[PDB]
């Protein structure tokens, strides 16, 4: 479980910042609203890896939701092709993502899903697919995403989205949420003496997924 941990009690992360009063206060507050946490490896891929695992876990046993999601994933090669990615170059990454969606449908266990996300090869193929889809979605809707002036959208996607180990910001989160119709909530724990606070992507929605963002790193929360 080197990439995505077993579920732990929320207060188990107090030990990561001992005697730091603001982190202690915010984790204590968070523990009133969430019961458990899964840790992710900090390798610059943790947003994509956490979102991928948590969203697919939330689908286990939900036959209609799985069927609708599989219908969208089957269309995603057209998004990639429209943005100028070539099929022979994304095929191996698309096939890895489609395989793990079929595992959710046909196998349906937390233990099998956790095994795929902790297999370095399968998990990294999944992350790379999600990065190319994020890039395609931004490229194909450049008029909308210019808002997140001096930098080309194309150059942003080439440098800060497509390469493995490049960190996320609001733009990548909004884009992948829109590209796969995944509603998620991010809880922010920074070192300032401020209120524990969150954002929902998109604004109106009931979240499937809760993430904790802290020391530029994304972990999974359970309500
Ligand atoms: C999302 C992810 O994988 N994050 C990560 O690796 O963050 C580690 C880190 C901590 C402090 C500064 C830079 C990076």
């Amino acid at each position: 479980f080197n990439l995505i941990s077993e579920k732990c009690d929320i207060l188990s992360i107090l030990r990561d910042h001992p005697e730091n009063r603001i982190y202690r206060r915010k984790i204590e507050e968070l523990s009133k609203r969430f019961t458990a946490i899964r840790k992710t490896k900090g390798d610059r891929n943790c947003f994509y890896r956490a979102l991928g695992y948590s969203y697919l876990e939330s689908l286990l046993g939900k036959s209609r939701e799985i069927f609708k999601f599989k219908e969208r994933v089957l269309q995603t090669p057209n998004d990639l092709l429209a943005a100028g990615f070539e099929e022979h170059k994304f095929r191996n990454f698309f096939n890895a993502f489609y395989s793990v969606v079929e595992l959710v449908e046909k196998d349906g266990s937390v233990s099998s899903l956790l095994k795929v996300f902790n297999d370095q090869s399968a998990s990294d193929h999944i992350v790379q697919f999600l990065r190319l889809l994020t890039s395609a979605f931004i490229r194909n809707r450049a008029d909308f995403f210019r808002h997140f002036e001096e930098m080309d959208i194309k150059d942003f996607c080439t440098h800060e989205v497509e390469p493995m180990a490049t960190e996320c910001d609001h733009i990548q989160i909004t884009a992948l949420s829109q590209a796969l119709s995944i509603a998620l909530q991010v809880e922010y724990v920074d070192e300032m003496d401020t209120a524990l606070n969150h954002h929902v992507f998109p604004e109106a929605a009931t979240p499937s997924v809760y993430l904790l963002y802290k020391t530029s790193h994304y972990n999974i929360l359970y309500a």
